């Protein structure tokens, strides 16, 4: 396997506007097939990148900044990863950019059927605009952007179409959180890489049934190798002081459980939807696809040390000490550029619980699915296909409780577009009884969320054999959005549903 910790961690450059005034900011981003070295000992890898970069450029905006991005497809007309056409004259390569966590008008949200081919030559049925509009009228937070094209999301994202997007709220500057050079995004992506440096993505399940098509979708993908910011098991030289890290799980399937091998602590300051009400001291944390942890690590007491960011969560088996048990390495050997004037405050933001909202609707949803003509699992939300008439139709400005029942064998990270939400509780139930009769019989009391989940979330782990309850206010915009599992192999077949936020 590839030698760990021999490449420095890339810090994606911050994207510069094409045009900017007090009234609006304008960016242009072009998807390009490019080559990049993923490790010291590998030949360059063919990848798909925003502005030809993997990851894409980091976009930094202010709260309420009127931002426009023209996302353009200049990719080849044929994919380099295996497409399974059985899961859905249309072009082979379809793309659309979704700003994950964006409080965004529906035609700028990157609807899966709002895709476009090269030069916008062909467009999906929901396509409306070339230039996307992000008003950014939302809390300061770590967002990320990635491809969302119908039935191709697992492939386009794996190809390299991911990037970070940070909203800065000037009202939070007074907290004196680590900033600028000491505010670093970490986009974590697992990959399998061939000897010749080319990306590997499976064209079928291992030793497939002859009934299965070729290529065939797989229900999950676990990469052999871990990358951070487009480099295999990198090192980051750090100064002996406080750093803020924007930790993003940009992987297809893999969930991480992160810790420091010297026994050091993380201080979590934020979740998907922004700053937590109170900072939380953690020795470890779980991070499923699309979840974000905004953390401070204090290296002040660790000068000279090499500290591994370690992973204990298995993917299709136990972690391998020499491979996927490792994420990256910090080396506390960089000379101080300046006095550490940053803070790790306890009091950060308003509790979500301050705002009282009337519960307009309680929505019960089950995670299940079926089997197709080839014998493959088809994962479904409420046993409905993507193309079935819309059923999730919250009214604009109203608050709902969603009760998500998971009788399956694994965790699903459930994501809702547009909104961030509060976690209410999790409660275990009798799976066998539910699958037989449809009746919920609880096997224990409800468990309130841990401090890490007392803030705002947009992607939430729904564990096996539990009912998860969340509360969301559906606004400020009305329109056509989506909700889905963010395991991309599940999302594409077919664990995704439209979500209509309706106006009277
Ligand atoms: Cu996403
Ligand atoms: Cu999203
Ligand atoms: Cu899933
Ligand atoms: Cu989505």
């Amino acid at each position: 396997t590839l030698e760990k910790f021999v490449d420095a961690l890339p810090i994606p450059d911050t994207l510069k506007p094409v045009q900017q005034s007090k009234e609006k900011t304008y960016y242009e981003v072009t998807m390009e097939e490019c080559t990049h070295q993923l490790h010291r000992d590998l030949p360059p890898t063919r990848l798909w990148g925003y502005n030809g970069l993997f990851p894409g450029p980091t976009i930094e905006v202010k709260r309420n900044e009127n931002v426009y991005v023209k996302w353009m497809n200049n990719l080849p007309s044929t994919h380099f990863l295996p497409i399974d056409h059985t899961i859905h004259e249309e072009p082979e390569v379809k793309t659309v950019v979704h700003l994950h966590g964006g409080v965004t008008p529906d035609d700028s949200d990157g609807y899966p059927e709002a895709w476009f081919s090269k030069d916008f030559e062909q467009t999906g049925p929901y396509f409306k605009r070339e230039v996307y509009h992000y008003p950014n009228q939302q809390r300061g937070a770590i967002l990320w952007y990635h491809d969302h094209a119908m039935a191709l999301t697992r492939l386009n994202v794996y190809a390299g179409l991911v990037g970070a997007y940070i909203i800065h709220d000037p009202k939070e500057k007074r907290l004196k959180l680590p900033s600028d050079e000491y505010d670093v995004p970490l986009l974590i992506t697992d990959r399998t890489i061939n000897e010749d440096g080319s990306l590997f993505y499976p064209s079928a399940p291992e030793n497939p049934s002859p009934s299965l098509p070729n290529p065939s979708i797989v229900p999950a993908f676990c990469g052999e190798t871990i990358l951070v910011n487009g480099k295999v098991w990198p090192y980051l030289e750090v100064e002996p002081r406080k750093y803020r890290f924007r930790v993003i799980n940009a992987s297809n399937t893999r969930t991480y459980n992160l810790s420091l091998d010297n026994g050091g602590d993380f201080i979590q300051i934020g979740s998907d939807g922004g700053l937590l009400p109170r900072s939380v001291k953690l020795n470890s944390f779980s991070l499923a696809p699309a979840e974000r942890y905004d953390i401070i690590i204090d290296f002040t007491a660790y000068e000279g040390e090499s500290i591994i960011l370690a992973n204990s969560a298995g993917c299709g088996g136990d972690v391998n000490p020499e491979t996927d048990a490792n994420i990256m390495q910090f080396r506390v050997t960089k000379p101080l550029a300046q006095k550490d004037e940053s803070r790790k405050p306890k009091y950060l933001a308003s509790y979500p619980s301050v705002q009282h909202e009337r519960i307009q609707n309680i929505r019960t949803l089950k995670l299940a699915g079926t089997q197709d003509e080839y014998g493959r699992p088809v994962l479904l939300l409420n046993n409905k296909r993507w193309h079935d008439p819309v059923t999730e139709t919250p009214k604009v400005g109203t608050t709902e409780i969603w009760s998500i029942i998971n009788p399956t064998r694994g965790t699903h990270p459930i994501h809702l577009h547009l909104v961030s939400f509060r976690v209410l509780d999790r409660r275990p139930f009798d799976i066998a009884r539910y699958q037989e009769s449809g009746e919920l019989s609880y096997t224990g009391p409800a468990v309130p969320p841990p401090p890490s989940e007392k803030g705002w979330k947009d992607t939430i782990q729904a564990h096996a054999g539990e009912v998860l309850r969340i509360a969301a206010t559906f606004g400020p915009y009305s329109g056509r959005y989506v909700w889905h599992c963010h395991i991309l192999e599940h999302e594409d077949y077919d664990m995704m549903r439209p979500m209509d936020i309706t106006d009277p």
